[PDB]
């Protein structure tokens, strides 16, 4: 929740329409439960937290927001190879690094297809 917080209060840093209140925080996490237990509350909090301050985003930020959440979740998740080919396929996407990844799941798959085949939007 606080690395969401810090992620928010940084998209409200960079545009002022963008800005994030703890209160409308503590309201999505309420509505959480208004709407292998506590990966269950992690995964409602992330979808909710998505579903609701997306809408406040325009087209790119609503990229940056759901490619980042889906970074954290699956960083802090799963293990150090995925994560790693996640970041390198993530720098190929910027041009900043270069390098295929490493094979292990499957979704990672698409992905390299979705990227070899120039497919930056898909």
């Amino acid at each position: 929740s606080v690395k969401i917080f810090s992620m928010l209060e940084k998209f409200g840093q960079f545009h002022w329409f963008y800005g994030i209140s703890i209160g409308q925080f503590l309201s999505c996490f309420k509505r959480v439960f208004i709407k292998t237990r506590v990966d269950e509350i992690l995964w409602l909090l992330y979808q909710e937290v998505y579903c609701q301050f997306s809408t406040a985003l325009d087209k790119k930020f609503k990229m940056i927001m759901a490619m980042t959440m889906f970074c954290l979740y699956k960083f802090d998740i799963e293990s150090e190879q995925y994560k790693e080919a996640v970041l390198t396929m993530i720098g190929v996407l910027s041009e900043s690094s270069d390098g295929v990844p490493k094979l292990t799941n499957d979704d990672l798959r698409y992905l390299w297809d979705y990227v070899t085949t120039k497919s930056y939007i898909s």
